[PDB]
């Protein structure tokens, strides 16, 4: 009954329906594996259709502590408190959790996104103000009999499914390949190799993980360390040289459009990200097609064409495998076994020539540890 319980709009995040307070106040909350704070708009804002009204909740408890959270994009400040929370289209349980009441924000809420809050699903180590603020999932597991695990199937209006407490076999095909969660703070993993159209980038694998690599459903793009990003773009341009695009495109500052239905998918290469396996020197790879890294930008004004933005960008905080990477894959966040599984999704991207895939195992003779720290 949790299938297709996610909605969203490209580049604006995926959200699930939740209720906070008593009586229940329904709100759409963005699913974010890239942070650990559960926060909801709690005051009027230009882009908010509704918000959390603490005065109307008889079960609310103020913690008398303020909180500030800065993201890559946007930031907000609010008041900490606790209240009862439930997930209509999820496990039928009610738990008391910490909630940050957003009273001030900057470039956080998105006009027309349809969500009013965020659910940080990562670990307490990155929660603000500090790790003593128990994240929502932790509270959920402690207070209920929900297994310490959740899976996300993001599909490219959009939708998807967030299965809490288990794995839904009808949401993927083939095998599930697991990569270790290197450290329990962000969902940190290790990339051991990167290929652009079968051609290895030939780089010390530590570069791919400088200073860390994570799985973040709350970030749109595939963000790469400067060195890797430059190498990647050079290779993608080479592969697509039959057409020349302005530098602004490769910088993600400009759209590229083609007449409706004529996008030349074939001139863009497949990007392979090899992830560390559960066994020494073993790995598996997930393949990304341009249908994933060329994000469609819907606009009625430009509807005679199909327009896209390059969804691969530079980062100075490590590799971020965002939503465009997760789309088309069934991703299992097995917190109980400190590992993340990937499998081809029931809504995977593909055309008559290529398809997104999860393949393994691959072996490496190199004995180097790809971990940066
Ligand atoms: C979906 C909206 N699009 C985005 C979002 C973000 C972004 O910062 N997302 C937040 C959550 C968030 C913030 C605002 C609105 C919605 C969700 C995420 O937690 C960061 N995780 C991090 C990176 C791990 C940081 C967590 C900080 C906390 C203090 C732990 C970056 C994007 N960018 C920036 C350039 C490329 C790109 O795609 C595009």
């Amino acid at each position: 009954e949790m299938v297709d319980n996610l909605r969203g709009k490209s580049g604006q995040g995926y959200y699930v329906e939740m209720t906070v307070g008593s009586p229940p106040q329904t709100l759409n909350i963005l699913v974010d594996t890239g942070s650990s704070n559960f926060a909801v708009g709690a005051a009027p804002h230009p882009f908010l259709h509704r918000y959390y009204q603490r005065q109307l909740s008889s079960t609310y408890r103020d913690l008398r502590k303020g909180v500030y959270v800065p993201y890559t994009q946007g930031k907000w400040e609010g008041e900490l408190g606790t209240d009862l929370v439930s997930i209509p289209h999820g496990p039928q349980v009610t738990v008391r959790a910490n909630i940050a009441a957003i009273t001030e924000s900057d470039k956080f809420f998105i006009q027309g996104s349809n969500w009013e809050g965020i659910l940080g699903l990562a670990y307490a180590e990155i929660a603000r103000p500090d790790d003593s603020l128990e994240p929502f999932f932790d509270s959920l597991v402690k207070q209920t009999h929900v297994p310490n695990l959740f899976s996300l199937q993001l599909c490219g209006s959009v939708g998807g499914s967030m299965i809490i407490g288990g794995i839904d076999h009808s949401l993927y095909t083939g095998s599930l390949w697991y990569t270790p969660i290197r450290r329990e703070w962000y969902y940190e993993v290790i990339i051991v190799r990167v290929e652009i159209n079968g051609q290895d980038l030939k780089m010390d694998c530590k570069e791919y993980n400088y200073d860390k690599s994570i799985v973040d459903s709350g970030t749109t793009n595939l963000r790469l360390p400067k060195k890797v990003f430059e190498a990647a773009v050079k290779s993608i341009k080479a592969a697509s040289s039959t057409e020349k695009f302005p530098d602004g495109f490769w910088l993600g500052e400009q759209l590229v459009c083609w007449q409706a239905g004529t996008t030349p998918w074939n001139i863009f290469p497949v990007i392979s990200l090899y992830l560390m396996g559960e066994v020494t020197q073993q790995s598996f790879r997930i393949t990304i097609l341009p249908q994933q890294y060329l994000r469609p930008v819907e606009d009625v004004a430009t509807s005679q064409d199909d327009c896209y933005k390059f969804a691969i960008s530079q980062s100075s905080t490590g590799t971020v495998m965002g939503a465009v990477i997760m789309e088309g894959f069934y991703v299992v966040f097995d917190r109980a076994r400190k590992r993340i599984g990937f499998a081809v999704s029931a809504c995977h991207v593909h055309d008559e020539f290529r398809t997104a895939a999860v393949e393994g195992p691959f072996v490496t003779l190199d004995m180097e540890d790809c971990g940066y720290n």
